[PDB]
């Protein structure tokens, strides 16, 4: 059998494994959609004897289970009451229980290291306490702020984030901070005296981007600044033995190109230490695909001896697993082509499970030996789909861009071509610009080779996964280099894959890659075809709309409207809309912040007045992430327009 | 005793008189609002005893009376059974009827001549028939232009259908195919032609010429009597049928150009602008927020056919003109008020004029047209209009930057004394081809009750002074339009010893919006500016609003892909840095004629740089919010306006 | 602090216990009422580490848990998913799933001993096939004798089916076809027999035996094993196969009839009746308010296949007894109380026994089967054990008119010091082939905690006392067992100084709301009376109760076509003129045991002849709301039996 649109809805994603106490088994999510077409995720439990059992069941979703430091209880987040609240489900027999009832529920949560109190995340308006308990003529909304909206949720009320104690048998709750403005990672030190949070401390939270580390004395409540306006950080970690603190943090110094690094704090003594300062590789990952979206990663794990800490990191396409001592050495433990999307470690052993998607395996755990690098399968998670339906492979390919600049790429042939013919190409370009294709499942790209064309992606300059210059080469230069590198890609891949037919070319991307289709149509008539998504046209309207759009324009295109209005128009899309003679299909989302649907309306509009092929697709309710974790049917909607489009005009 | 915003809810707007056949006694409308702060309309008759009596009563609205040739029905349109029907009161006794049931309801109807049946326009989708009866997730493709209105939103594209509905047995036959667009449409005396203005274009959304189609009732034949020679409304048979009048224009100057009367004879395949060399525009181009919806009434031909008689807007009045065939036009109701309604006797030279005017929120007048003298039948507002003391617009001219004349009118707070001084705030009406005049303004009285001293003008792009005045704006906005609002703020300090010269304000909505945007980043003399439903930035415009693909090439000059420099000249958004006057933004989430983003795009820019400002987003509503929008909306909007002023200019 | 109305809502009813097959620990369920005042019961589990612990948690009732044949999982009803359905939990670890969703939900299930299906009864109309799932005028035609229930009103005619359900799969199998009815239901060991009672008779409605069906398994195969030979309930196999045991009868003495244990041996077509020589009524006859819908156990087989342990009612006590297959009958676990629930240990002398006494709710009990002693092992009422005096009741007996040794008990108003007297309230019990005893019984406290000396007995025609006592009332109704109750009434006065016999009251329901009517026409003794869901015309009741078509003939002695004037001497209602007592009538519009005309001809003909009395009628209540019905009205039932005393006794 060969992909089709409607197997998205058989995928499974598992995600976000954890060990018990003892080592001897680990506690995983699954994330399905239901016969309802409608998101489902649920707990599972791989066990000492090997098996694979599922331990939640209901039409909700369960997440981010955690083993009590006992070992006897498994907390975890659900939204069955309605709201995502924090529930209890014990290790060894009985349901789960229901623990905190906030109006506003939990968003994260961490256990104490004695087991007796859970601390969690809520948020309140200025008249709601934590006391408010979730209860499942007409005003204007005045705005008074810059960031007063958001792509995750609309318009915002500006609710401040708490932390607070949550008994673990009474479920009496207590206020550990105050009313934050923003509240990111926190963590307990391991003898339970310390909270660590990441806060914004800012006099103007909108528009200045540090964040700091705040350490909490829980017993004195008294709250000391670790960071003082050095950068922003994130997956905060205590060590073993409690004198160290591990954070994913950098410097802004290229605003949101700059590389993500290993910090390593020394509270008592005050001092901090970027431990992958002189390694230039991004931790974290950074990989672009259509599942696994929204699986809690893993941030820093501290090995027991305190030595040193396991890290993820984006290079070359792969998000690979590296151990960073504190003494100096950086070495991989997991390597290969493959996206390591989730990860535990074990208490004592030199052992791991490992969540790894790869292009031709859409996700599962497996256990991996930390002194070796080799690992065996767990899980079997998309074993009919797998068994009944052919995976074209990603073949990677460098090529050079027209200034010499190495370039990397990837090209899938549709595997119905046999030899001698030549399959139509689609270019598809990702979004960020900061993030990075590779060798991780993605569902659209193997639709698209099964429906008979081959699939070229490339990292043009801009991308994460080739150190500090390349992410940020494409600040200021938006539609410049990063342009040249994909058009180099197109004819490198002609010129490299004969199954390729060099006269059917289309180009497809969304958000960065939206804008980026659009300017490529403007700019060359080499294309047949052309899909836009989620997209730009129009930089000076896309600062004063956009969610972000008050500092993403400056940080990325180059300057504010009132700066260089010039420039903006320059680098925008609709400026070239004369020039457009390629079909161009606009895909958007009514309920899509990040890049508002003015900025679609637009381009149609121009193309439509000047005569020019388009058509708009409005997808009702969606945002921007309508691709990853939208609405099952719309997401199949949305394939099924792609696809007939290049089919109309490529075919 | 004096003006607040709640008055909004007590005014009651009288409108739409229509003569009884016999003339001895006439149906009217009067909308209101009700303690439920909900629209409510309901048929009234003036009996010619001088009784007015209420004939409807319940919580729906009833619109659009007239009455049967024979004189014993009174058709009427009526939302009472959840969309819009076509309803029969009997006129001398008994309760109203349902005639239609159409799923989509009626938009608009005429009677039959004989009286058996009536001309009803509804609409369907293409799986849609006549036959449809009225009844209590998938991405949306969009292929066209013109693909949502402010009025209704996302547009289906249902297509217009006239038909035929018998009176007595409401069956319905389809007269007209699946049209594009369906505008006015007249049946001529002897019933055998109907005539209706269609877009006959192939490229319906990007062609606005409209013709007028004639339909011989009994074998459906069309002929197209204009072929593209312009645009028309508002027609209007000869009393013999040989001749077929109507409003319209050749858009020689777009939305600027005058609307003139037209005769056709369509026997003689002969034409006749009957106004071509009278320098004013026809119609009603009067801003108020008072009988905004009320229905004009359209050219009257006189019995005898030597001419016809139209309402025309100049110099801040809409009165009532006879233009005989010869050319020489007379006023025949004039005054320094706003003629928003009008019925001609049948046989006589009498009237029933509806005039509202700075001080009278509206009322109907039996008019001699022999003299011109008014006798008044109906006081809808009379316990408002006793217990509250009206601010009266007194009119003025000056002289622009350039020398050419301007006109205006100042309103003096009630409670003002002698010596005492108020701040003053301007008002800049949209369109901006539209007129401030003698009409009542509830907002106006508000501003002048709360203090204010209250300054409104029409500059050069205004409608009301020729066809020159009028086109002037175009290719020239934040040119001499805002020369001439200048001023007018410098001659009316200067003529006005009331106006506190040291606080003034300005606001205004749509072109008004752009205009106060265009303002405060123009000059710093203001201490408080409020812009309402607006615009920022052209570019965007054009892209965004229902009627940004022509909107701006007709009136700023020219598209995002021709002069992109030329739209960013003209943005208001382009001068955010020298704004120094604190800027309340008022705006509503479904206005789609000027779309929310423009205030975004000001609000934000505004904030980076640290400038006073606030956005203030009204939910569910449109551009018309402040005439026929959510009452308690209207309030809201109304005190936040009064509010800022308040706060930066006392 | 003594007892108040509102604690039976912190009352909780521990019930149902199962041993897993290790042994080392037993499920059970908890019943219990949450603040919104409805109910709730979720499983919990004991262990021999002597840990208490709560395993389902969610607003809803589970009920009747079982581990499978090897202990991995635990099989329960629950209604969350809106109706009654078989859920699975893991034993060991994890969230129950869902394993049946019948449209009509599962009445009762067993597992399979193989653990790999369960067989589930649901019910289907004849257009309805196990297919159909759960989904959350015409006139009725009615064509049979037994039509409605008071369970569940008018009956849609709905035929029993017996399904095998896989575990894994879900997948479902009928077994059986549509039965007339289906009762106890067994699956023999080694998983080749199914047994089951059914209704077999060609009029189902009018003939009483119920016959146990053996069904191949394999083929679906049946043979009837009892051909009308009794009635049978609670079917047991015998570890080995060969042997079935039940609790049965064959209608010697009508609903007065002894139950018994038979024993069959299939194979060999023989059976015993091994308790037929011993004059105990087997199971639960006790009546309470607490504890009234948790399961009973049924003769449970002692490993070695020697012989059955079963309860036993006799004097007040509900008591565990081993019955040998060799013939003798021992006592096992004996004393003044009411066993209410009980699991024997799969291998060794123990046993858990959930026991209710007039001072103790109700808890669960390590109990050895060697010697009887207890270890108390929940305590499920503590804080309202430790907070509030229970009244004990204290047995005597006394000889009636007759000679007849009676049973009674009294309870002393725990407020009340040596030397002080307490008016006395008589409560009769209903059935009347029930019985009083040793069992906690909230509304008895409450009369107690409200100033009352309690007193209540076991008339003949009460269950306890042998077959004849419990014969005695039937065709005497009114004679003897009122007789038996005023003999009670005086030596309860003759030996309780703490006894006021000056104030005097009476109360009771079905049965016993008969004997209260019939009390108050016979004698004026009483200065007041409460007659709940009562009787007061046998006539009317025949056609009219669920059960009248043949309850009376049963009981009273005739059908109203047999002799109407016998059933009229024994109605109430015929002494109603001789009624001088203040009567309050209580009952349940929804009541079709006792339907309501029988509480409004009595409460008619007292105010016609001027009479004190009061109709309260409860709402969409049936016969059974005193013990299960809506916590709300619960209280306003008790309320207004206080009320009533306190009005007219103190
Ligand atoms: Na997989
Ligand atoms: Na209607
Ligand atoms: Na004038
Ligand atoms: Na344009
Ligand atoms: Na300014
Ligand atoms: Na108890
Ligand atoms: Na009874
Ligand atoms: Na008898
Ligand atoms: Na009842």
């Amino acid at each position: 059998l060969y992909f089709q649109g409607t197997d998205l809805l058989r995928l499974r994603s598992v995600r976000d494994p954890h060990y018990a106490p003892d080592g001897t088994r680990a506690v995983f999510v699954e994330k399905s959609i239901d016969e309802e077409k409608q998101y489902r995720s649920h707990l599972w439990i791989w066990a000492a004897d090997g098996s694979v059992r599922q331990w939640t069941f209901g039409r909700w979703r369960d997440m981010k289970p955690r083993f009590s430091p006992r070992g006897e209880i498994i907390a975890f987040l659900s939204d069955r009451s309605g709201r995502t609240q924090l529930w209890l489900l014990p290790a060894n027999g009985g349901e789960a229980r229901q623990l905190t009832f906030f109006k506003n529920g939990v968003r994260d949560y961490v256990w104490s290291p004695d087991g007796t109190f859970l601390i969690t995340l809520t948020t309140l308006g200025d008249d709601e306490t934590i006391e408010d308990r979730e209860e499942p003529d007409l005003k204007p909304r005045v705005v008074e702020r810059l960031y007063y909206k958001s792509d995750a949720s609309g318009f915002l009320d500006g609710k401040r984030a708490v932390l607070t104690r949550i008994d673990v048998l009474s479920g009496k709750s207590e206020a550990l901070t105050g009313r934050e403005e923003e509240i990111g990672s926190f963590a307990i030190s391991p003898n339970g005296r310390t909270l660590a949070f990441v806060a914004n401390r800012n006099e103007d939270p909108d528009t200045t981007f540090t964040r700091d580390i705040v350490l909490l004395d829980l017993e004195s409540k008294a709250e000391t600044n670790l960071t003082n306006g050095c950068g922003t950080f994130a997956s905060l970690a205590w060590s073993p033995d409690g004198t160290k603190l591990a954070a994913i943090g950098h410097d802004l110094a290229y605003l949101g190109a700059t590389l993500h690094r290993l910090y390593v704090f020394e509270p008592e003594r005050g001092t901090k230490r970027v431990l992958t300062a002189d390694w230039d590789v991004h931790l974290g990952d950074a990989m672009v695909g259509d599942t696994h979206a929204d699986a809690k990663g893993p941030g820093p794990i501290w090995a027991s001896d305190g030595s040193g800490l396991y890290v993820t990191a984006s290079e070359r396409g792969r998000v690979n697993l590296y151990f960073v001592s504190l003494a100096g050495p950086i070495v991989p433990v997991i390597e290969g082509n493959f996206h390591l999307y989730g990860l535990a470690i074990h208490p004592s052993e030199q052992q791991a499970i490992a969540a790894i998607s790869s292009p031709t395996s859409v996700g599962d755990l497996y256990a991996v030996s930390l002194a070796d690098g080799t690992k065996t399968r767990l899980t079997r998670a998309n074993e009919a789909l797998e068994n009944e339906v052919v995976f074209a492979d990603a073949e990677p390919f460098t090529y050079r861009s027209a200034d010499g600049l190495e370039i990397q790429g990837w090209i899938m042939k549709p595997p119905e071509l046999d030899e001698g013919e030549k399959a139509p190409l689609v270019v598809e370009i990702h979004g960020g610009p900061h993030a990075m294709y590779g060798f991780t499942f993605f569902h659209e790209l193997q639709l698209l080779a099964s429906s008979g064309y081959a699939v070229l992606f490339t990292n043009p300059r801009g991308s994460h996964g080739y150190g500090q210059s390349f992410v940020n080469a494409v600040r200021g230069d938006y539609g410049g280099m990063d342009y040249e590198d994909i058009m180099a890609g197109v004819d490198a891949a002609i010129s490299k894959f004969d199954f390729i037919d060099k006269e059917r070319l289309g180009v497809t991307g969304g958000s960065y890659g939206g804008f980026m289709t659009n300017w490529i149509v403007g700019h060359t008539d080499r294309f047949k075809a052309a899909v836009t998504q989620r997209s730009i046209s129009n930089w000076l309207s896309f600062s004063g709309v956009s969610d972000i759009g008050y500092f993403f324009t400056k940080w990325e295109v180059g300057c504010d409207v009132w700066e260089d209005a010039e420039r903006l128009w320059h680098h925008s899309p609709l400026k070239y809309v004369k020039h457009m003679r390629t079909p161009l299909l606009i895909l958007h989302s009514e309920r899509d912040y990040r890049c508002p649907i003015e900025q679609a309306e637009q381009l149609f509009v121009a193309l439509k007045q000047l005569g020019r092929e388009t058509k708009l697709v409005r997808f009702p309710d969606a945002n921007h992430d309508l691709s990853r974790t939208g609405n099952p049917a719309l997401r199949l909607e949305r394939l099924r327009h792609i696809v007939d489009w290049f089919d109309r005009y490529l075919k």
